């Protein structure tokens, strides 16, 4: 079976457009990241305030936004969680959904940072959405049925162990409040005619998960063969850059080459499981090996490489407009 949406390659002018990181582009996304350079204790003061800049800077841009709090019990007791969830045109029947979690590990020796684990993603999505405004503005007033989406899971990270009943608090919950609120079609904008949408996980087109990024070398494979025709288009994506000239690298003509055009499973647990199993299509954007600073202390702005997060931004911007047809 094909993927249901016709594969469009981005205009030449567009993939260099966005090949560009301008000055302004570096400062504006390294003032976004500062925000999230700081511990995300779920619960915390921080972790509030880096919530509340998060739907600032959406509901700044004209998104809709919603913070979704429940409480659920954890091996350090009861805790609250708010899940963002950002949707650029609402009525749209169909979502390409970015995701990352905003809350950073419980480490016992210290403060941990999280800089990798998820602060750079997080800064990410928003600088996306902040850099391609103007576009996705303009995608939106078309009303053809597709529309950005953009979930910032809470309470991702094990508390204790790692286990079903510990982990993926957010991803758990929302997966199964969409599972269970019944929608159709002739309640949505402009559907695509084979779909047969029974609940708001069905509007999920695909989802794409960034976790531990912002290191030196990461090497990504296709974890899923549903999803393969998708992670086709970010190996092409970053090969056509490569072409252009507009990769950061240590010396001239050198080729970055992140995405491996080969699969394995690894099947590394994670915020797309609960979706998955609801056949909600899955990219997860992590690199194999993890980094370096995994879960150390260590996991902090100083270890952030800026040419490989540059990079990735690229092919972010790249790929969201190809997808969307900007």
């Amino acid at each position: 079976l094909k993927w249901p949406r016709d594969l469009r390659p981005l205009a030449h002018h567009d993939l260099l457009y966005m090949g560009q990181i301008s000055e302004e582009d570096r400062g504006d996304f390294n003032a976004t990241l500062r925000n999230f350079l700081v511990p995300r204790v779920v619960g915390s003061q921080k972790h509030r305030e880096v919530r509340e800049f998060i739907v600032r800077s959406l509901k700044d841009l004209d998104w809709d936004v919603e913070e979704d709090c429940f409480d659920g019990q954890t091996p350090h007791g009861i805790k609250p969680f708010c899940n963002v969830i950002a949707t650029l045109n609402p009525s749209a029947c169909h979502r390409l959904v970015l995701a990352c979690h905003y809350d950073s590990l419980l480490h016992k020796e210290g403060t941990f940072i999280g800089a990798t684990d998820s602060a750079v993603p997080c800064a990410q999505l928003l600088y996306l959405a902040r850099s391609l405004n103007g576009k996705l503005q303009n995608q939106k007033t078309r009303g053809d049925g597709l529309t950005l989406q953009l979930v910032f899971f809470d309470g991702e990270e094990a508390f204790e162990r790692w286990s079903s009943h510990d982990s993926l608090y957010g991803s758990r919950h929302l997966a199964q409040k969409w599972h269970e609120d019944r929608t159709s079609a002739e309640r949505l904008e402009s559907c695509l005619e084979r779909s047969e949408i029974a609940n708001q996980i069905d509007r999920m087109e695909v989802m794409v998960l960034l976790d531990l990024l912002g290191a030196e070398n990461p090497r990504f494979y296709s974890y899923f063969g549903e999803t393969q025709p998708v992670y086709r288009r970010l190996v092409n994506i970053e090969s056509r850059l490569n072409d252009a000239g507009l990769m950061e690298l240590p010396r001239r003509r050198r080729r970055t080459n992140y995405f491996s055009n080969s699969s394995t499973v690894g099947f590394i647990e994670d915020d797309h499981i609960p979706f998955l199993k609801r056949s909600v299509p899955i990219v997860h954007i992590i690199p194999s090996p993890f980094p370096d600073v995994w879960h150390t202390l260590d996991d902090n702005e100083q270890n952030l490489h800026h040419p490989t997060i540059s990079n990735l931004n690229k092919i972010f911007k790249a790929f969201v407009s190809e997808y969307l047809q900007l």
